[PDB]
């Protein structure tokens, strides 16, 4: 649990033409368009803590990291650079292992899908920061991704060959 | 500096099976393409050096071989491809090299469109990652990430080319 600046959060909401007031217990899916890891999208999931067990507003509100990957259907979503989002979510960082991939957290790479299109592997800055088990999980997941990319590359070659043949036959 | 047993007669059968008539010499280094093994039916690479004699140029009753910590290259001169089980007949306890060395020509992430080694490349399997040290994992992941960056770039290029070709077709109805 880290510190939450709710007035910064509201500015972030308004800048994005989101009118809803953030509520206690709400979960938010974050798309971080860039950060310390580089200029590539990553994902994080947080839960607002605005009140205490007695249902009274906190003087110093907080948020917590949720250990589930952000999904394409994730309802409440915010995109922005790490530096901007940290205005609301103090110390915000990437989640463990392949969770940071969001919709690709389980290696499902889909042709034509915007998220698959935007996916980018972990950088060297990221891997220096990982534990052994994180590295295994990330590596396992990127490997699954590569297997689909490879399969897609083969299909592209066959199709490209066929198209070129069709084009000669019709020229 | 670990050395392992070598069955030269078995090596020579391996060679004859492949129409290679040369006899193995002390100090020769061999590039191995393991077509399949305990990691699965995908190709991996390993490099070894024959030890047939002692420091006094006398033939060993028990020849050995050692692993060379360098990646097999496409130009590697003396090459042998076979499944691990077969190659283990000659090289006792043959196993994959450390981290991305096992990719041979791709050990440094150089993924090239149309290149046969690039086309045959396959990422590490879960059987492989479970065995690896942290630093191995890091190196391998860093390498595979460079590969995917090249694959991503290539996918884009296919999609553009595909588009183009389909238009030219369409306009020929």
């Amino acid at each position: 649990e880290y510190e939450l600046d709710v007035e910064a959060l509201v500015v972030i909401l308004r800048d994005r033409n989101i009118p809803r007031n953030p509520l206690h217990g709400e979960v938010i899916g974050l798309r971080l368009t860039e950060g310390w890891w580089g200029q590539i999208e990553r994902f994080q999931m947080v839960r607002l803590i605005l009140q205490n067990d007695d249902n009274e507003p906190l003087q110093r509100p907080r948020y917590e990291v949720i250990q589930r990957a952000v999904n394409p259907h994730t309802m409440f979503m915010i995109s922005g650079p790490l530096a901007e989002l940290q205005l609301a979510f103090q110390d915000l960082d990437l989640p463990e292992g392949p969770l940071r991939f969001g919709p690709l957290a389980n290696g499902h790479y889909v042709q034509g899908d915007p998220y698959s299109s935007s996916y980018r592997p972990v950088t060297m800055a990221e891997t220096a920061q990982m534990t052994r088990d994180e590295l295994e999980d990330v590596l396992n997941t990127q490997s699954e991704i590569e297997i689909q990319m490879i399969n897609l590359l083969e299909l592209y070659e066959v199709e490209t060959r066929a198209l070129r043949r069709q084009l000669a036959e019709r020229s």
